[PDB]
DNA sequence: ATTAGTTA
DNA sequence: TAACTAAT
DNA sequence: ATTAGTTA
DNA sequence: TAACTAAT
């Protein structure tokens, strides 16, 4: 049960991450760029009362704060489903084409794949839970992802923005795989076998031998939720000589 | 008045015009083609009144002549005016779907100019009227060109066909105009000063001095009325330093 | 609720 | 030009 | 009356 | 995809 050796790297029994070593990121605005406040599109009920909960959380776990912005996009309802439980979208495209563009650092699936040797047949796969909100945002930068929010029945004032790395960024893959990487350069150092890929928040460890898929796998997780992320019990493939991973099925240095 | 030196050169005068040198032509057919017989459209009698007599002078010309094909194309009533008198033309497409290609030698007009050297200030233009008409079709390749006629009292038959080049046929242009080189070869061999332009059925003669323009035009008419060609007479541009040629206005070597 | 892009 | 298609 | 091609 | 545009 790994669970049970390594309860801080899950985000079952670990509580929500935060990466410690890394210091809160800074977004670089484009030369010319001026704040955009887009009202709030009138949300019907319905649809506030299914996003409340997800906002109250973000709220008591310190992720989202109440501010006064000259920045504003919209909230989105959109339910997953058919026609049931919603979940907060927020339209950040305003923002992103106001915000100075980075090098995509971030390999494609398939080149990435390409750096599994046939050698390691047995694999590992994690995948981080919530890994943008890992990261912390600068206060300076916090302003830039203000949206509104109300309860019609008392509430906040008017505006929340985020203290971490938001969904719907157009940077924040960029930045959490390059702070990541930084995260676990060491780890790479102290195993020169084992290999490592990351894609994201898609973790794949590969190892000759079921001992060293196993001993590897649990210096990642204790490395892992000693930096601050988490990963999810549920999803994970431990040490196995078959798994899925970024939509491939991996089985016999195949795929 | 050239009108009264060159009556036989003159469409008002010479009557209808008929490449006496040029043997009747043969249309190739390409290697897979079979007869295409499409039925005549319904036709109101408006248009119908309107067509007949330009059917009827064709074919006391003997441009037309009663036929029984396996080939028939439909005529269409065009009107010119915005609701005025009526023209035929016949939908040759489907006919010339099934005619084996020839090299398009027909120059474009801009190239034809490029032509005509800076010396020649002093340039004719003559129009033939019905070219096409001039040139002779071969029985084996009349019966191609069929189309169905009838006056709902009294007429012909049912077909009826062209004995000359008929307008609408992809290749006419070029067959003409290659038609025409031919006999006017001898004309260019005999004045060599003479600037001879040729697009299908527009001529551009040029000359140094109204004396060669002159005497050359006076060749020009005698050639073409000789060989059977008709110009325009009321259209005809005789010995001028200016004039309008495929579009153009020529004046000074310009345009 | 919008929109940048691709298809009909 | 109108419809789709995906995306935030 | 149709149609091959180009634009909306 | 619908409209045009030219052409026979």
């Amino acid at each position: 049960t790994w669970l049970s050796d390594f309860p801080q790297a899950w985000a079952e029994t670990g509580g929500m991450g935060l990466a410690v070593r890394q210091a809160p990121l800074i977004i670089p605005l484009k030369a010319t760029s001026t704040p955009v406040s887009i009202k709030q599109y009138p949300m019907s009920q319905e649809a506030r009362l299914g996003i409340k909960p997800h906002i109250q959380r973000l709220l008591d776990q310190g992720i989202l704060v109440p501010c006064q912005s000259p920045w504003n996009t919209p909230l989105l309802p959109v339910k997953k489903p058919g026609t049931n439980d919603y979940r907060p979208v927020q339209d950040l495209r305003e923002v992103n084409k106001r915000v100075e563009d980075i090098h995509p650092t971030v390999p494609n699936p398939y080149n990435l794949l390409s750096g599994l040797p046939p050698s390691h047949q047995w694999y590992t796969v994690l995948d981080l839970k919530d890994a943008f909100f890992c990261l912390r945002l600068h206060p300076t930068s916090q302003p830039l992802f203000a949206f509104e929010w109300r309860d019609p029945e008392m509430g906040i004032s008017g505006q929340l923005t985020w203290t971490r790395l938001p969904q719907g960024f157009k940077n924040s893959p960029t930045l959490f795989d390059e702070a990541l990487h930084r995260d676990l350069a060491d780890f790479r150092i102290q195993h020169p076998d084992l290999i490592l890929l990351q894609y994201v928040d898609d973790l794949l460890l590969a190892a000759t031998s079921e001992l060293d898929c196993q001993q590897g796998t649990r210096a990642l997780l204790q490395t892992l939720g000693n930096l601050g992320y988490r990963a999810s019990a549920k999803k994970a493939q431990i040490c196995q000589k078959q798994v899925k991973y970024l939509g491939y099925l991996l089985k016999e240095g195949q795929r």
